[PDB]
């Protein structure tokens, strides 16, 4: 991310207390008990962050302002004029946005678009989406039911009220189509690779031992092609091995076919290691039309419905950590064993690095090893 | 009342054994997830609450169910002729079997001679002297979407062997309380009418500290105007107009005890916010929803999936036993107190309850019982 996020004043919201949480560049564990006001707080800052300002024209509020790290200062206020609430969001730049909460009720109803355009103009002139946060919701388990979804979103606003922001998280009925998607469309590339290779390898070749060796042990290097003739093809150069620099070509495109099919499965060889470091006695894999799931050292194989809640949020997590600004996690102690919580974080700063990664727990299992992070929320009763 | 003792699964999934003796009450499960206490739990609820047909979508070797009194019920899936049969052979009774194909098109119909030969086979037995109730822990899912179509939603995404879905989620409790109260509203009305015509037969057909202390309990109206000419042989009548009076009072205290419990139950928990129920002025129709201590009123979507797992819990256990994971999004203080605060209200009937965290299990340390997977 570049405009972190410094200080958040949030001012009598919902008419009960006021809230300051001052946040680092860094790691935020928000660590307290429910009631609190956390999730409120996380929606506040998706409905700030990601441009999605007329979410607050559903919510009751006094004074919210909201500080970056470069400097911009966004102050949100509710005041109403003959019976009717304006929503004023000045910004620290000198232009300010005003807009009536019924204007915002009607184009709401409408989509079940002036308003719409003028605030993607405010946003857009003023460059407020230059970066983006995610929202990771406490009720994945309601995602799961509705089966990135995005109805999901109409159904949150309809049961949680309209403040809150658009629903992209993957459930596991949908990251199954979309894993066998990846790894077909993996292959293919590798197929691709594979004609490309032909071509320019007949263009080079029309222009040692150690050399023919190595295309020896090279030709034995599942990870095969989706196009079988190009692997009969490889088999029949394997086969002819049995049986100068054109030779140093052949040893290249080689060396090219075999780093082209790590880099394609890399990224999947990669997410199924961050599954499998958690789980044990139980690894998930893609063998062999690709089908992906469990496997058990009995050598049986096991669909992904005899998955726990547990592992289930593993899976909806940490695919939705892998395909990645700020990152806002809401209550990701959610059926876990303990071990599990303490080493969540861990495990998901070593595959999203470089990013203000927020989390609001009510365990303090899941802050082990970041307890300078622990900012601990505190309502203060108006 | 046949509560549960022992339950033996051999090869169940054809992966492992597990063998766990119960108490009687207060079976507290505390193991780490993958360990199948979901299963277990299913397992039990298809066993104890009947509806045996969805093991025909369970694959196991041999079943064996303990009950308290020493019935036995072993369950085993034999197939000969390339068809897989269900004997569900009972301890000292008859014997009943069924194909797994059969039984998988009869639940594909209502997407009935099996259904009614197997309501048969357990009515003539008695096997639903003790029915268990069934927590999932999935219950946020059930808020997402009693209510019937919630059994083949569930089943659509864990499988046919998964038993009936009987819990009420958040903005139905509502409505079920709001219609509780008007019941009681009109059950104070037909009784206030009851009394009127009672004590007027009453008193047609028939000491000063008595008429003071009657005056003083006096409290639609017509009990203003008593107590304003009470303020200004034969009196024997006018002692049943105490105890008339004293007699509305108690049926008054009754009409919302049922639901001052619960409400009581809530504020065991909640802090800085009541869970009370308040009238209008014009129509009286009752409002449920938090009373803050500022005053303020608020509905009952502000409340957190805490507070909602909180209400969720609370209510359908005084409305009466497997709990699947009550843990979830829990203070570690709600944590300690749920098994302290729900077993006064649960008292009576086995509780099973599995979960992940052994803060729910703080003072009964020896019900937890630590389950393990047997690999075969």
């Amino acid at each position: 991310a570049i405009r972190t996020i410094s200080k958040i004043e949030l001012s009598k919201i919902h008419n009960r207390y006021n809230l300051t949480v001052d946040f680092f560049n860094d790691l935020n564990v928000i660590h307290g008990k429910n009631g609190a006001g956390k999730s409120t707080l996380i929606h506040v800052i998706a409905n700030i962050v990601n441009g999605d300002f007329i979410r607050f024209a559903f919510l009751i509020f006094e004074e919210i302002k909201a500080t970056y790290s470069d400097g911009l200062k966004i102050v949100i206020r509710r005041d109403k004029i003959d019976e009717q609430s304006f929503i004023s969001v000045t910004l620290s730049n000198g232009k300010y946005i005003k807009f009536a909460v019924g204007e915002a009720m009607a184009t709401v109803r409408e989509i079940e678009s002036m308003l719409a355009m003028d605030i993607d103009k405010f946003v857009k002139e003023n460059e407020l989406q230059k970066v983006r946060a995610s929202y990771f919701p406490a009720f994945r388990t309601m995602l799961e039911a509705w089966s990135y979804n995005r109805k999901a979103s109409a159904f949150a606003r309809e049961l949680f009220g309209q403040f809150l922001p658009s629903i992209n998280y993957p459930s596991p009925m949908e990251i199954e189509d979309r894993l066998r998607e990846e790894i077909r469309r993996a292959q293919l590339g590798i197929a691709a690779y594979e004609s490309r290779t032909f071509s320019e390898s007949f263009v080079k070749v029309f222009s040692t031992g150690e050399l023919l060796k190595e295309i020896e042990g090279l030709a034995i290097a599942i990870k095969n092609g989706y196009y079988a003739e190009y692997s009969k093809v490889y088999e029949e150069i394997r086969s002819l091995i049995n049986r100068s620099g054109a030779l140093v070509v052949y040893r290249d495109a080689l060396r090219d076919r075999q780093d082209y099919q790590e880099k394609a499965f890399s990224e999947i060889d990669n997410y199924m290691s961050s599954v499998n470091s958690f789980l044990e006695d139980k690894e998930m894999a893609y063998d062999f039309y690709p089908k992906v799931g469990l496997k058990f050292p009995d050598g049986s194989w096991s669909p992904i419905r005899v998955l726990s809640s547990g592992e289930r949020q593993l899976l909806t997590m940490l695919y939705a950590a892998s395909k990645m600004a700020i990152v806002l996690i809401d209550e990701p102690e959610i059926s876990l064993h303990i071990d599990w919580q303490e080493d969540l974080l861990k495990r998901m700063l070593s595959q999203l690095s470089g990013r203000q990664i927020i989390v609001c727990t009510h365990s303090p299992s899941i802050a082990t090893g970041y307890e300078d992070f622990m900012i601990n929320i505190s309502p203060e009763f108006i």
